[PDB]
């Protein structure tokens, strides 16, 4: 069996890639081999607006109100927008098929071939590894019993949302382990639901505050406070030593000694780029950033690009990196799809991300947004309600967070791009309508 | 604003081998080598070896040397006639290889597929190879030294350096070689060979315990140094230069250890700096570990940019990311880059190797990860890295460089015609129960 564009993984980058492949190559035959039985869907509403919707039937429909009151599905497109795997090689105008429930287990890079779990083989011409990541689990939950594992869940998928929101109607306490994006958003989502249902929502993580890897300390702190205000028990500086079952419920034991009892743990502890295919593939992984080491164009080897969460790419302006964001999956998937159809475009228009942690934390971020970098923050009118945060390297702005600053990403994009050695970052903040 | 389908930046071995690879695979390919060096692509090995062993009084003029068979050879890869001019290249039937000598690419516009040269001219390309090699590192002790001393201290890389140094070897009472690596050792041996007739004082000083300390296990390095001494070299191992000045009309090297060397001339053979200036304007990734441009298994940097030779930091699928600065590697990587520039999509796979000679008792070959930082097992004939030997005569043997219970590198020590065995051993990743049984494969028994 053969397909021109084999997108390994049925996610956002694969869909964006399938879309940009199809935008750039309107006849393209794209087989998404998706080990997931679900058709591609955006993950963000699984931790945001799928929770915000009225209608108990939201869980079945998987539909959500957008920023304007217009509703839409989590699925990138109706199932009827896809052609079947069997029809894919034959259907006129090509299309996008998803072989759902099938996993690529061997990447014969030399042979441009994948072997699936069912022993079946598919060759390809262009391959996007858009395998994303699997939620890292906690060492403590792996070494724990069959009982605790049956009530600890990872969160990535529709089934995780469905399990979790069902659980959110069934149990009285859900603990989110992880202080990054997903922890913080699931915290807030569950927080919002707890307004009407009264469920306990605990969020816990090793850093000083939410988004610790991302936000400078002062701002990570201001944010944690906003997440708390969403109805979340936020527990920073938390390292899990072990997890057991106790009194029907789960008992999480922290290194510092604190202990969380909860009915259900969601561990959002970062992502392991799914690089299993590298070994048989002879593909280089980045030992620093993880993921498949790819260049500015998302390319690993001649016919293999990697996009989305699994891609460790070179940013010409910002250096080598890996980014795990929907818009990056979209941007890099789109880019890889463009590059898979020959754009030879380096990553350049920066992917951004946004996060909402309640109504007072709406931010957008671009570039090297890493709390390990020097930063300069300038804020309106400590009150960090509105401001702009500059991540700096070699006397130059390398990352920007637009903090409740709306409609200014263009300006941020421009500062990142220009590598100006700013005489006065206070004058630069004024560009973001921060005085 | 000219254009060339294949642009190779740098006019050395890698560029040459890429040129001939591109040409082999894409016959009729038009390939422009841009070379800041006024000289055409030449091989550097004889500059430290056979051009000194020549007793031809004209060898500095001719740059010719006799090979193994006694057949004479130029250090140039091919004669100047075998290249097309840069003007003729866009047009010449079935393309070929042009060299823009004395021209430095000073800007690489990767987006616009373009380079800008030092005279301000621009060249677009379809596929580009960066093969800029490296430039000898200088000793900062010389850099900070005065005008007089600097003008009596030479780097050694190029034909010009051979000529200057060989001239100096007939004028002065004493030359000091600084550096104990490949080039220092070979030049010291070269000069020592010379001193048997000239009575010139030949001194070699380097920080390592013995010659070739970065690649040979110590016992072998030491044995090698004794062989170098016996070449008529005052070998001063363990030497780090503190300052160089002028005293009594002669150079005065002051070593950190307090030794002084009064000498008339200094050559500093202190390693190579990969030439990566174009990464900057190019927005090309440099490898901060190995130095050089960072490229994949296929030696590819960007859609249309590859890198090869001393300047290429590449991914070895079986052995990992590396950069090698060896003639045969410049050959192997240039060859491969060339192939990939022409669609081959092939990973580095066939391993390059190297060799060195330090007088008549020291001739060796090496393949894979040959690095005195690796564990080694050496097996020799009767007559902090682990350095094992299998039962002071290190006249002949095989040295296995190990990683992950697998041979990842091999040195064949006065063992000739066994590289393919070494190579298979490297390739097969067998976990050998008995390296003495493996050494039997090398006629060590
Ligand atoms: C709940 C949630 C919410 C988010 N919200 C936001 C947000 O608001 N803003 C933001 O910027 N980012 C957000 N993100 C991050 C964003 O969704 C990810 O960056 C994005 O999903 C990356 O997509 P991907 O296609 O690279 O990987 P994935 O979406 O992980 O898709 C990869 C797919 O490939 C499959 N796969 C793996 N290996 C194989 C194999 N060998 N064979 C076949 N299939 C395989 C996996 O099962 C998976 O289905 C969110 C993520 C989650 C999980
Ligand atoms: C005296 C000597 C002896 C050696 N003996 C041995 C040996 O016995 N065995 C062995 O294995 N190896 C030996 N080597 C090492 C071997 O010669 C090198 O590995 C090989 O020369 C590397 O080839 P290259 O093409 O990568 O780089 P180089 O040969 O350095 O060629 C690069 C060329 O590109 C030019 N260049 C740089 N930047 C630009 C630019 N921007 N624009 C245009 N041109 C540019 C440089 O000036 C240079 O001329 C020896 C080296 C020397 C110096
Ligand atoms: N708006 C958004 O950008 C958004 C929203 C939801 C999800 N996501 C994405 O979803 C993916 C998964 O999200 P995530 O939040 O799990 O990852 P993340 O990288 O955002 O955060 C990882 C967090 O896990 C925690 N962690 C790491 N090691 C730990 C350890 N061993 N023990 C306990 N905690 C540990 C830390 O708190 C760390 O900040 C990420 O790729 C993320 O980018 C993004
Ligand atoms: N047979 C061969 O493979 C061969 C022969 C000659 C030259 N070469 C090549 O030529 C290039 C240059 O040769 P090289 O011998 O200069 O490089 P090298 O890397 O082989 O040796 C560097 C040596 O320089 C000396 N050194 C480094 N820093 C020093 C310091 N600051 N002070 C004093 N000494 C210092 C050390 O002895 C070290 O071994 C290399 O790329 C090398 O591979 C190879």
């Amino acid at each position: 069996s053969h397909v021109p564009f084999l997108l390994i993984g049925g996610g956002t980058a694969a869909f964006a890639a399938a879309r940009s492949i199809r935008a750039r190559d309107p006849g393209a035959r794209v087989l998404i081999v998706s080990e997931d039985p679900e058709l591609p869907y955006m993950r963000p509403p699984l931790s945001k607006e799928l929770w915000f919707s009225d209608d108990p039937n939201v869980t079945k429909t998987l539909q959500f109100r957008q920023w304007n009151g217009k509703e839409r599905s989590i699925y990138f497109q109706p199932p009827s927008f896809y052609v079947s795997a069997q029809d894919l090689p034959n259907i006129e105008n090509g299309g996008v098929a998803v072989l759902t429930g099938k996993k690529v287990v061997h990447l014969d890079v030399r042979g441009n071939m994948v072997k699936l779990n069912d022993g079946s083989q598919i060759t390809f011409e262009k391959c996007l590894i858009a395998t994303g990541g699997t939620p890292r689990s906690l060492s403590a939950i792996d070494r724990a019993g069959a009982e605790v594992k049956s009530r600890t869940t990872l969160f990535r998928k529709i089934g995780d949302f469905r399990a979790l929101e069902k659980i959110s109607r069934e149990v009285k306490s859900i603990t989110v382990i992880g202080g990054g994006f997903l922890g913080s958003e699931l915290a807030c989502a569950l927080g919002r639901k707890s307004q009407a249902s009264g469920i306990e929502v605990i969020q816990l993580f090793p850093e000083k505050g939410n988004m610790g890897k991302i936000l400078p300390q002062y701002l990570s702190n201001w944010t944690m406070e906003k997440v708390k205000r969403e109805g979340v028990k936020v527990m920073p500086n938390a390292i899990v030593q072990s997890v057991g079952v106790s009194g029907g419920r789960l008992l999480i034991k922290l290194k510092d000694g604190r202990k969380v009892e909860t009915d259900h743990i969601v561990t959002a502890v970062g992502l392991e780029p799914n690089v299993e295919l590298a070994k048989t593939g002879g593909l280089e992984i980045d030992s620093d950033f993880g993921g498949f080491r790819v260049n500015a164009e998302l390319q690993a080897r001649s016919n293999i690009w990697v996009a989305g969460d699994a891609a460790c790419f070179y940013d010409i302006k910002l250096g080598r990196r890996r980014v795990e964001h929907h818009d990056h999956a979209v941007v890099s998937g789109r880019l890889a799809g463009e590059n898979m159809t020959g754009a030879a475009k380096p990553y350049w228009h920066q992917s951004m991300f946004w996060s909402d942690l309640g109504p007072d934390v709406g931010y957008e971020a671009i570039g090297l947004v890493d709390s390990s970098l020097p930063t300069v923050g300038v804020f309106a009118k400590e009150d960090y309600g509105k401001g702009v945060i500059f991540y700096l390297r070699d006397k130059v702005v390398v990352g920007i967070v637009l903090w409740n600053v709306f409609n200014r990403m263009p300006i941020a994009r421009k500062i990142i791009k220009d590598g100006e050695q700013h005489e006065d970052l206070n004058e630069v903040a004024k560009l973001f309508n921060i005085h």
